[PDB]
C-alpha cells in the first residue's frame, strides 16, 4: 500500500 512503512525501507536489505 501507499505506506507499506516506507514503502521501500523495509526493502533496503540489499544494500545491507
Amino acid at each position: 500500500f501507499a505506506a507499506a512503512x516506507g514503502l521501500a525501507a523495509p526493502q533496503x536489505p540489499a544494500p545491507f
